[PDB]
């Protein structure tokens, strides 16, 4: 009637099975293209619930039985931000579009090559990893402080628990609730007595402020990551390099980003993704343009309040289209 395990063999075989459900969670999720079907992910996932009942102390913060929801907190500590999360200067014709190219190349001295990206429309978040692992999550709040909405994190499938590597990092995105989502949750809402969500963003910004991650977990969000806050740690010397790295090491990432060699190009982006607005399951509020390589960001640097290497080119709003 012995126990079959002792506590060092469930200690290393535990760290196996969270390694190979976070693969298999990004695959399913982030990646959409799973390798092992939904039987085999139940049966690993299984034996790690019984390792973790038998042995509490092996549960870490990077286990996949630690989204599932349940913890309810009495309030929001403050998640202060060590680097600032900033808003860019911002842009609405195309005489401001080339003339932000025309100031970056009168600082440069050349012509210059910018990563387009959708501005995603949602709640915009921190996620902090030591060692690889998932140790906060945060709202901007101002820039300076936000709440820290960890747990709630937790919850949303795309937030990767481990990271490829043990690496530390801070990393920025969006979280947001597909449009599709939003009106069936306005509708269950309009059934349930409850108030309706004015827009999306709303809807997940009261998602995610939510105490009771039960709740949370019953929302349908999910996460595009674009930046970090630090990218000492990391490889990348340019932004396209910086999405590819960030992809390549478990974060969900915009496929619809784009590195163009002129302004040219980067008006053509604009136009081609005001017209593929309407068509996407996601919220945009406009285009980022950024200075693609690192030096040249680096050597721009920053005004009192925003870079000097990026803007954001503003649409109408969604309502209004
Ligand atoms: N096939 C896979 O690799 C895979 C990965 C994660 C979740 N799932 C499925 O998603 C559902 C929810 O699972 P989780 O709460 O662990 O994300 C389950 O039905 C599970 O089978 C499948
Ligand atoms: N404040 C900012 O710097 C940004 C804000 C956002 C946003 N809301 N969505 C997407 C991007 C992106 N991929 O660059 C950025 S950049
Ligand atoms: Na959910
Ligand atoms: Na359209």
């Amino acid at each position: 009637e012995q126990q079959p395990l002792t506590l060092t063999a469930a200690t290393t075989r535990a760290q196996e099975l969270r390694k190979q459900l976070n693969q298999y969670s990004h695959e399913y999720y982030v990646k959409d293209q799973p390798s092992v079907e939904d039987y085999v992910y139940d049966r690993l996932y299984k034996e790690l619930v019984d390792i973790e009942t038998e042995f509490p102390d092996l549960i870490t913060p990077d286990s996949p039985t630690q989204r599932v929801g349940g913890k309810v907190l009495s309030g929001f500590e403050k998640a202060p931000h060590d680097i600032p999360m900033y808003s860019l200067n911002d842009g609405f014709s195309k005489e401001d579009i080339f003339a932000f190219d025309e100031r970056v190349r009168k600082a440069i001295g050349k012509p210059v090559a910018y990563c387009c990206e959708l501005k995603i429309d949602g709640l915009a978040i921190s996620l902090r990893y030591e060692n690889g692992v998932f140790v906060r999550g945060a709202t901007r709040g101002d820039g300076t402080v936000g709440e820290n909405i960890t747990e709630n994190l937790r919850t949303v499938r795309s937030v990767p628990m481990r990271l490829t590597e043990p690496i530390s990092v801070e990393v920025r995105g969006e979280c947001y609730m597909p449009k599709q989502s939003f009106v069936a949750l306005n509708e269950e809402r309009e059934e349930n007595g409850q108030d309706i969500f004015a827009n999306p963003r709303n809807a997940a910004a009261g998602s995610l402020r939510q105490l009771d991650t039960k709740i949370v977990a019953k929302r349908n969000l999910n996460t595009f990551l674009y930046t970090v806050a630090d990218f000492g740690p990391m490889k990348a010397k340019t932004q396209f390099e910086a999405l590819e790295e960030l992809s390549a090491i478990g974060f969900r990432t915009n496929p619809e980003r784009q590195l163009c060699q002129s302004i040219d190009e980067v008006w053509a982006y604009i136009e081609e993704y005001h017209e593929k607005r309407s068509t996407l399951p996601y919220e945009i509020d406009g285009i980022v343009i950024k200075v693609n390589e690192f030096a040249l960001q680096d050597e721009l640097g920053f005004t009192v309040k925003a870079p000097r290497w990026a803007i954001a080119y503003k649409f109408p709003p969604e309502e209004a289209e």
